[PDB]
């Protein structure tokens, strides 16, 4: 019950005592294993309490102040608020370290090991879709940083009876829009086509091309969320091209440099930020595999292979596989060319082994999540795919939540 | 209770309610997931009659339902007669259409392979009658023939005697029936597939003569009745092989590179009924990512990126420039290429992956569900652009089954 973990291709094998800290549930059972699942199924006061004390206990602990002055005095503080508000107030100290260690107990994240680097924005002052918005410029313009891309989260007040809850109800601060045609085909991002329509639904006038960036629909205590451009100075775009194939840069594709996820909640003592921005930089497939070659996304393998001239008819000429490294390439090249911070994946995941080995080492585990730390192409020339991983969920943490537009009472 | 999975690709949702029917344990608690460990507790394996009738009579029932005579007269005689044999024999023998069935079963139910389309087309060759490690070449000898099929390759199984009290095991001590030789040299590197160095050791000192080259077919070093091992060579004319050339890249060829055609995994435990099958070979046709990205590219394989990127002068220098990736491509193409030329059956994870798919939907449609092992079933290059990548899973044990089992030269007792 003190698990091991082993990589095959290094024999390096790792003991985890972690996992029994862990306090939620991952969804399988001794008879069924989930792990390929993507999404498996207010507070009272009495729940809440056992809750901030185990997050004070640990706060303590990594402060080196377990169980001292201070700690058995911000312990009562906490007992005492609850019990009267039924809920609580972090200390800025605490919301820091929240914030931290729910990404660096984010299992399915890659980039973790720049996990204490963390640049935490307290906006819990904020009231009004404006203000959000404000708050929402300066954290693109301060992650951003001219293409130095510093990581970055701002935190909205917390939940507090589920009626006043603050939403940012795009999925990402920045996307591009997409449009079902007459045709049945789809101009732009396909994912977004539903948010796309529910901005036109609610004013946004829409340019129609294929990289048209998204407004953003804020939502504060609870009211009707409102639409706002977010200045293209602060939209940092690379063009795509190629530093082989001249005739790449004709084919007219772009994408932006801030990934910047917007609708998940940050979990933290119990309480819930229902709106909690948070952005780093891209790994490149990222943007090259999914983005652009998802059957249900931008969908480009075919235009970049037949400007190739590859033999596309057959599936045995890996005609896919050789257009999707060469995509790869190119948004690689660019992103480097114009001095934008991005990682490849076999640097990414190298850097991952090496976060693994210091995680076991100084905290003695790291919960990883497989199925989603393999980057999806290229999958065993990369060390992570040799490497097992125990996944198991810790707070503080990143969840799922519902969409806005499912919720709200319009 | 039931279970569903979406394909988040095309929104197609199914559900599941086989897993109900699923006994045995998956590694995984409400705390922890063990999805990604490689040999768990569970996936791995004597029985006394206490515990022996109950995994024959639930194996029987699975039997006659599937025959459509559950409950019949034929059934319960052979419950009544199972029974007896145990009491009396503490053991039991299953019947040809038994032992037909269970071996099919047991590829059905194999979660982490993704050829499983083909499942119910697989050749039993019963072997149960055997007794010499000579006796076993020559069944072995056969399966190879009638598999490889002069390149037209059909999925078969070999099954010898099964377990009686684990001192008289019938062991294939090689991992699969054809593979090359490995061996390390005293300056540190290795030569042929480092995969290979342990069993080729073995092998030498046991006796034999290794040509010590870069593509040596290994001995087969048989252990029946749990008797010694001995060796034998397959006869070459038997061990159909491609040498691996590149459509575009004339150089290629130069790389000296070849492989064999059969893929015969001989190191499984079948079990069914509760009688465990410790020598049961069995082989189909590879799909080309085994060879292209595993065999050749992986670093503790024969490790071949490097030669390749060279010879295309590719930027190494850095990383980010993608040439492995695009190495690896321009290798699995070449051994597709390879094979097709030569009439010799390969699948490509493409068109593999596809047809599991109508496969496990055609499962949950007819079955209630397909077992299925996402870490596995997804292909080591090119993950996302194959629609398994975007395929919800769930994973349980059914029996019958294959099983890992330990390696013999670790538990054989030698009789000198
Ligand atoms: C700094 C560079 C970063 C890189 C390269 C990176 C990379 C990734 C990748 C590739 C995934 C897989 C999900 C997907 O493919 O869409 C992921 C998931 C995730 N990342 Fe990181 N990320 C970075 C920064 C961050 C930061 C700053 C945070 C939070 C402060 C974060 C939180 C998460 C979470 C919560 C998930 C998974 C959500 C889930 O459970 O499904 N990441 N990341
Ligand atoms: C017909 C062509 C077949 C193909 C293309 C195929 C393909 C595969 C692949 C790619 C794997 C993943 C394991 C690895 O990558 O090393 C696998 C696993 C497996 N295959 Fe198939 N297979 C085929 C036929 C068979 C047959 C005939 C059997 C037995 C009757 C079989 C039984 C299994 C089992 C038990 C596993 C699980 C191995 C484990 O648990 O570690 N396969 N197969
Ligand atoms: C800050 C950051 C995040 C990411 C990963 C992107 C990401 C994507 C989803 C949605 C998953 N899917 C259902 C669409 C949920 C997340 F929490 C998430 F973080 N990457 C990079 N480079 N930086
Ligand atoms: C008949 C057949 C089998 C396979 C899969 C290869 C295979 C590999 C392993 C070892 C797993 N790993 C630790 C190396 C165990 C297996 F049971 C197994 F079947 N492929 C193809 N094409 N045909
Ligand atoms: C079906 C499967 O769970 C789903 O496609 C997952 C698999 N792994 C993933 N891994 C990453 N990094 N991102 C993803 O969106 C997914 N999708
Ligand atoms: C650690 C990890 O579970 C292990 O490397 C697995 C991953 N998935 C795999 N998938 C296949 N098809 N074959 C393998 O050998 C492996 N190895
Ligand atoms: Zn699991």
């Amino acid at each position: 019950r003190f698990l091991k973990v082993k990589n095959w291709e290094t024999d390096v094998v790792l003991t985890d005592t972690l996992h029994l800290k862990s306090t939620l549930e991952t969804g399988c059972t001794e008879h069924i294993c989930m792990g390929s699942i993507m999404l498996p199924s207010v507070r009272t006061k009495d729940q809440l309490f056992p809750l901030a004390k185990e997050f004070l206990d640990q706060y303590y602990s990594s402060i080196k102040r377990f169980g001292s002055k201070a700690h058995m005095d911000r312990l009562e503080e906490v007992n005492k608020e609850i019990e009267s508000t039924s809920t609580y107030q972090l200390k800025d100290t605490e919301l820091i370290y929240g914030a931290k260690h729910a990404w660096r107990n984010a299992s399915r994240c890659v980039g973790r090991i720049q996990w204490s680097k963390l640049q935490v924005f307290d906006a819990r002052d904020c009231t009004t879709a404006h203000g959000m918005f404000n708050y929402i410029c300066n954290h693109v313009k301060y992650a951003t940083n001219k293409g130095n891309l510093r990581s970055a989260i701002t935190i909205f007040p917390q939940r507090t009876d589920g009626k006043h809850d603050f939403r940012v109800w795009n999925s990402q601060l920045i996307r591009y829009a997409g449009y079902k045609q007459p045709d049945g085909s789809t101009l732009g991002d396909p994912a977004n086509v539903q948010f796309t329509e529910i901005c036109i639904q609610q004013g946004w006038k829409a340019p129609r091309g294929r990289f048209d960036v998204l407004p953003l629909l804020l939502q504060a205590n609870g009211n009707d969320p409102e639409l706002f451009q977010i200045p293209p100075e602060l939209v940092l775009e690379v063009p795509i091209r190629h530093p082989k194939f001249d005739w790449f840069k004709d084919l007219g594709l772009k994408w932006y440099g801030l990934p910047a996820v917007s609708n998940m909640l940050l979990e933290i003592g119990g309480l819930e930020f229902s709106a909690c921005p948070f952005s780093g930089w891209y790994m490149g497939t990222e943007i090259g595999v999914r983005d652009y070659c998802d059957n249900s996304r931008y969908n480009i393998l075919e235009e970049v292979a037949k400007k190739m001239d590859l033999d596309m008819r057959k599936t045995s000429s890996l005609w896919k596989d050789q257009a999707l490294v060469e995509i790869n390439i190119a948004v690689l090249y660019s992103f480097q060319s114009d001095k934008v911070t991005i990682v490849d994946h076999h640097s990414a995941t190298e850097s991952f082994i090496k976060h693994m080995e210091n995680e076991y080492r100084c905290r003695g585990g790291c919960p990883a999540d497989w199925v989603w730390i393999v980057p999806p192409m290229s999958g065993s020339i990369t060390p992570v795919f040799h490497q097992e991983m125990l996944n198991y969920r810790l707070t503080p943490s990143f969840e799922y939540q519902p969409d806005p537009w499912n919720t709200h009472v319009w």
